[PDB]
């Protein structure tokens, strides 16, 4: 019955929004242009510096170091969210565990691609914007850290989901059963048909017009993963490179494989 | 008219029943016995034993602490079925389900209760009361707090049924802190605390001011919370799973 599965998407959108404080439509109402929203936009180190008055040592470590802040607090409310869906909070412990630890990532650059246009990325709540070729100047290695994120984001963004697809989307992406070190995966592999068969029916429903965006927004899933692992090769030399700089370690047991 | 209060007391109780796995009747003949006793930790090797059935002191509290989150997604789910909770502001939702579930929990869980123990897997095992209480501090006082209330609390005998509208109640507070709104949530308990009365009164019609009594039990579910809250505090003093339970 497709109530159901209607349903079942109607529970993930509501979870979505309460887990998350930045919706892909505030996000877009923001950059859109739609004056009480307005970013202040960090184009320059001294708009950077700037920033500190209006928004909330080295400033590429420095704004790399809000990423991984902001990373564990993406964390937090993917969590969250994945408590929500319907039976990942009964699946083992380690299970669970194991899902999210792999799974969190990819959500991450997923969910960011809502904030990103191709010029920028909404930083500090939607406070402020940050220019694309700002982060790009940043100095080696920091430089090409969102340079893939960027890209991922304008082909991503091109399938126009709304937050009501995400949620759903998302939730597939948490409760995979190809994820290394599971115990159980039928338990999974069963939940995320549940998750496949509302997301197809959402996207049917919600983009008639579009065409395969199923078997698209599908395909998409091998980007982020290609971006996940181009990160923690980036990550790596930023530690041998920075001896000093510290990783959080909620950050750094994702890491570890 | 009574009608609508009585198909509320219904409609609330087949979202009770489809919300949860395991309900007090279905705890009530495992308990009394009706097909397989549950496997019973009294000792330590027990325990041991009971999960392959199915340290000492700190991974019996994480058990509850990971059946507990399941119980809030049942809630959740229950909570929903509530007429005019889905309506309510995002905010207040998520407030109300915030607060309301510590409490809806423990009366949920003194279903599973008796004195001398309580249920657990779903039935599948149950825990003697005593070996709970020897357990080191502060873990040893922890449980038996709940075994004072549950013995009281279970004294009322309600039915699922009774209990489907009172936890309804309990999750639509209006004290709640943080509400955006406020009327639309009394309101909504208004009428929950209306099928209540009725229920109770036709289902336990023998019973004298039981509404009441039930009532009266929300200031032992306050403090118990509360407690559950203290003696929380103080277990944080002694990775990613944190966040789960957070
Ligand atoms: C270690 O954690 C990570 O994997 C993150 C992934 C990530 C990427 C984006 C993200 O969300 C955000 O986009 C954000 C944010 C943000 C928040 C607060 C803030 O104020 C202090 C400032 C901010 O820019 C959240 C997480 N990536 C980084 C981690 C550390 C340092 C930099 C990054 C970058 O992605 C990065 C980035 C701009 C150049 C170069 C690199
Ligand atoms: C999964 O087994 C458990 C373990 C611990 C508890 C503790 C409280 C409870 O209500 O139910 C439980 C169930």
């Amino acid at each position: 019955e497709s109530a159901d599965l209607r349903a079942l998407a109607k529970h993930l959108y509501d979870s979505y929004i309460k887990s998350f404080p930045l919706t892909k439509a505030k996000a877009r109402a923001i950059l859109t242009g739609k004056t009480d929203k307005s970013p202040f936009v960090i184009y320059d180190m001294n708009s950077l510096m700037m920033g500190e008055d209006k928004i909330k040592k080295e400033v590429a470590i420095r704004i790399f170091q809000g990423c991984q802040f902001r990373s564990v607090e993406a964390v937090q409310e993917i969590t969250e969210y994945a408590k929500s869906i319907p039976g990942f909070v009964n699946l083992d412990l380690n299970d669970q565990v194991t899902l999210l630890k792999y799974g969190v990532h990819e959500i991450i650059y997923t969910m960011l691609a809502s904030l990103m246009n191709k010029d920028g990325v909404l930083i500090s709540e939607g406070q402020g914007f940050m220019t694309r070729e700002f982060l790009k100047s940043l100095r080696k290695p920091f430089g090409d850290f969102m340079e893939p994120k960027f890209e991922f984001a304008v082909k991503f963004n091109a399938l126009e989901l709304d937050d009501s697809d995400l949620a759903i989307f998302i939730a597939v992406i948490i409760l995979s059963g190809d994820r290394p070190g599971l115990l159980n995966v039928k338990p999974i592999e069963d939940i995320q048909d549940n998750l496949l068969q509302a997301l197809e029916l959402q996207l049917k429903l919600n983009h008639p017009e579009s065409s395969q965006l199923f078997a698209k927004l599908l395909q998409k899933m091998t980007d982020l993963r290609q971006i996940v692992t181009e990160h923690v090769q980036l990550l790596q030399v930023i530690k041998k490179t920075e001896t000093d700089m510290s990783l959080h370690p909620l950050l750094q047991e994702i890491y570890k494989d």
